[PDB]
């Protein structure tokens, strides 16, 4: 179930994005509703450090690929 | 007193902005000194998460309304 | 001749905004109700001053200015705007829309005198869209 | 006539990407191999759908779009693009490059019919550059030292890899590689490079000199 | 018309270079095999980019440039080079040999269009000699 | 008319070099101060004789000769040198630059008579560059990190100093300084530079941005 | 004829900047003192090179360029600039302001020859404003 | 006396070079005979470790400054 | 036999060069193969101090006389 | 007509070099004695082959070549060399100095035929200077 996917405290972001995109594209949603759902799940899941990282984006991110690129650039190396 | 207003740890930002604008406009300042004071109080009060959110603004915010809009857009949903 | 809105209706609308919030469908319906007749910039400005708090009022002033600027861009993109005229001497400046033009600053009677009905309806629609934006933004 | 790529080659390439990763030189060589003939947007799109995971695939779609947009800007900046024509009626829109134009959506045969060879090679080069970007993004030069027991060719390989796969401009890589050869590369090789009767002005020349005069041990 | 080399053959050759090394007679035989048809500068450049590591690739670029310069000196020493022509307008510059000339940078199709067969065989022999030098130098 | 430098200023500068060393920024600032007006070869030679010890003075004579030779090569490469003239009879020989020409050996008055202002400024710049070389030689950029307690302007000063006073080409200093700002400068400032809505393409712009948005503490 | 500033005054000013900082009113007064006579681009450039550290010097170069660009915009907005002339042949380019024009690069004598007094005072005021900006920014 | 100057067993090389250049330039030699004497004194004095370091110089050193630079580069840190 | 000639631990270099050139020129090699053999025997014989001295030659030595001159210049006086 | 040097004098000089060494003043005097008449390249070459060992002979060949090259540079710097002529057809190449030119290789008679007396004295002085260099270098 896509709506139950959370980014674990120790999980990296690319694994979380892979799992989420897999569960959203392999589901019962229409094809035209996958990108907005993936974006809004990146924003509300993806534990509050990345949540604030996406929130304070000086540019407007309108695609899952752009969000992934931005987060991978500005992520907290740890 | 406007210079004693802090954003509480649990208080939202719109309540803090309302309280601050109320106390600044209902005070003894000249009319031409309210906007700069409100801006500089948004920047130095408004606990360090929002302080850093305003500091790292790719655009220059030159009005309390613009600062409020920016912070409401990029705020950490919690 | 300018007639002010009832302070009783304004008080009821302010309490509605206070209890239900800015985004409830009942609040938007009430605003649409009090936004029925074309209002002068003075009326809408005082209405938003009374019903909205300080910070939402600042946000609303910003949004109203932006929407009025979009309207004026569309107006310079089409000389057949119901606010415009046929000649260049009737072109509508933002000072005339925001009520800042000559003979209008602080005077609602003169405002109602010089303003066009198309000007009034454009100002009103702009204010409604700005209210919607601020309501969607505040919460 | 459109001929699909072998699913056997695609399966082998997918397992290569799965074990070696996106950035290994063997993986890039394999991608260059399967990127030999000019592919139609359908082919490259399905290839990246199969070999890449979901998140790298999203990143790659983004990067491919950006590179194709740069290509279309260069195309409107020069009417002599091998994808363009002489008249204005042959100007190539991004719907035709991404395979979204009329008569192409979902149909590889019609795609192969209407597309130009210049269009195909431009799409292919764009996709290769996008793959390189995403590979560099999915997974520090100034922290690289030559270990006490490490040979010099391994150190040079590691350093050139980290310098070329970094955020430096292209015109700043050679001087940085040289000055890192001189200051890293433990003091025996440091003195070997310092006492060079000739002036070495290229990483290849420094590597050749050091390999010639190195202390066999 | 330009046809690329098979990535399967290139992968097999890369693994051969990886296990046997650069100097084994089997590796040189395999390189001679994949060096049979006259290759365009694009082909040889990408081939050496894939089969060789970074440092051997730098060494090979150096050696290839030196050998091509010797070829161009012999070409200016004899106007009957299979890469040259009879008039002075067909003299071959190093930008045309390394693929850096106009209409060739990054485009293998245009490369194959403007290049001569003598140019191709000279480039190929130069690249083979450079590979031999680098292989003798690396180990 | 030639006027000598004050022995009081020279004594103060000599004691500065004696206590602070050759490489301190205060010492280089003092040298730039006493290198303000264009000096005659006699002045610079005696100045370096007094402020520098014997071995640094030998090194400085060597470096000054090399830099003057580079200047004379550039002068024979361009007949429009402010030291040269239009005809061939005004070409400037190294005997005239080092003060060894006829009518100049040991005589500062005649020196000041025959020398050109362009000659003087070229000699002065050459001597300054030679002093910088010898100071860097008498007593590594890729090892510079911003300390946990160090401010950012101190780190930037140290890094720019070590990068500009090194063996890199002049055209490779700005990219290296930028990429060292990005990878050094402990992860708070690293993330501050990473999340820059604008693209920063100059060390000054990066410094300004970081100074604006830095965490006051 | 160009006369350099005393290295004694420059050393004293550098030590003042070193002990008091960039923003103290005594430091700004000292800078105003050494900014009394109109300086040539060479003078101000070397002065800021000596008194400022590397990073403040980079910031100051940036700010000086921006202020000079504002000056040149005002100059193209008014043909009566004391740096400009009446005809179009006296229009002042940024290469002439920053000392980069022909006959000026590295030569202070030629600089003093070709520059106008209005040019000098504009450059000086621009440099002073840039110093103020950088001082307000550094601390 | 310049011809009696030796580099002590514990003395550094820059001190020895300073002392030697001082004694050679402040002596009765002609000006055109100081550099060759300084070089040949660097080569024969300057205890046998530095003697062998100068002897095995792949380049030809023809100036006291160049010899000093070379020795300072390749000296045995101790 | 030329291929059995080694520079002894205590032997000087000119004696070794004399012995090697004697044995190479008084042998069964063609005249056009003596110089390369003498060079490659200087490089592989001539105990590792001189081997490294010849290896780290900033110039390319392409003649036995040039190698002998270089080694005699930069040899470790002992 | 070419006359060879006496093998008795050459044997005595070889034994002198063997007992006294290369650098003794008596040895240099003896060499100056046997270097009195201008010798052909054949004579000096065989003389140095006999009196010098293998390694000093290699060194001497090197030094002789270098000195002859300096002589040829001075010759191209002055068309009035006693080895040169007035026209360009008498310019002396190093093949003619080292005895490598056409009609001279291995034949001393033809050598003596085509060579100039200025050529002979220049070759002789060059060989003497080269001998001095090698003698100073060997010990």
């Amino acid at each position: 179930p896509w709506a139950d996917i959370m980014q674990g405290p120790s999980e990296s972001f690319v694994d979380f994005a892979n799992r989420l995109i897999k569960a959203v594209e392999g589901s019962d949603l229409p094809p035209s509703a996958r990108a907005p759902v993936i974006i809004d799940c990146f924003r509300q899941k993806s534990q509050p450090d990345i949540q604030q990282l996406i929130r304070t984006a000086p540019s407007t991110l309108t695609t899952p690929g752009e969000i992934i690129k931005y987060v991978l650039d500005r992520q907290k190396t740890a």
